[PDB]
């Protein structure tokens, strides 16, 4: 029994703003400069920003009426 619970990692310590830089660009494929500017508006909150990237990448049925292909869920 090994990670089953949570297992506290990706953490430097805190927070390293460079550290938090360099991971987002690394995990969403955004430029250095955009990957900055998102994290001082999300307070350097690594999640946060790569889940508000991400998001306005999704576009979740927000352009067509109703999207619909054979999916599971």
């Amino acid at each position: 029994s090994a990670e089953c619970w949570a297992a506290l990692l990706h953490d430097p310590m805190t927070l390293d703003m460079d550290a938090v830089l360099s991971d987002f660009v690394r995990s969403t494929g955004a430029e250095p400069g955009l990957a900055r500017d998102l994290l001082e508006g999300k307070n350097w909150d690594l999640t946060a920003a790569l889940s508000d990237y991400e998001q306005l990448r999704q576009v979740h049925t927000a352009n067509l009426p109703h999207v619909f292909n054979e999916g599971r869920g």
